[PDB]
């Protein structure tokens, strides 16, 4: 789909069986979700944002779906302000800036 | 043009007569550059993101150029980790996101 960005480009994803709302993000390098339950062990990470930083849970190898498109990819969990998809995940779903 | 995601969406901007290079950022609410000269009125505004808030200077009606693209809107001034173009000039250069 095209996608403007007259709003907040939110849109839906799958990710252990449940829905949630995320932002895709062009200018995060990850993707950074609310706090939730994922299977496996996690490693440490601290990542920037606008505001400082902050500790995030890592998870690999997550199959997440966005807006129907399925995705495999590292997931980081965290006390973000909004669920952010990065590129690491847009880049697995074909996504590029048009203009 | 068509701009992949493989690394940072990273362009020059021409502002103030200056130039300076930017991430366009389909994220962010608003554009935010780091610390700069620009004429006129402004007022503080508070920003968040990850890791929490930081004022900024808000200044409107700012004649800013993107890739050869003219475009006129508001640009936060601050202690900003990096300079961001947000959806408020984005949609003004008719960027969108496809996949
Ligand atoms: C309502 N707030 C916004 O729209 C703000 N948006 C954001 O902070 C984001 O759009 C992300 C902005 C892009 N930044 C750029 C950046 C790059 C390097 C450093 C940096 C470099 C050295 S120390 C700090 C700091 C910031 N990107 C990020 O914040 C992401 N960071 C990243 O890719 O770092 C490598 C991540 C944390 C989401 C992964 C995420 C967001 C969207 C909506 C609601 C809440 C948060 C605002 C435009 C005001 C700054």
């Amino acid at each position: 789909p095209q996608i403007t960005l007259w709003q907040r480009p939110l849109v839906t994803i799958k990710i252990g069986g449940q829905l949630k709302e995320a932002l895709l993000d062009t200018g995060a390098d990850d993707t950074v979700l609310e706090e939730m339950s994922l299977p496996g062990r996690w490693k440490p990470k601290m990542i920037g944002g606008i505001g400082g930083f902050i500790k995030v849970r890592q998870y690999d190898q997550i199959p997440i779906e966005i807006c129907g498109h399925k995705a495999i990819g590292t997931v980081l969990v965290g006390p973000t302000p909004t669920n952010v998809i990065g590129r690491n995940l847009l880049t697995q779903i074909g996504c590029t800036l048009n203009f």
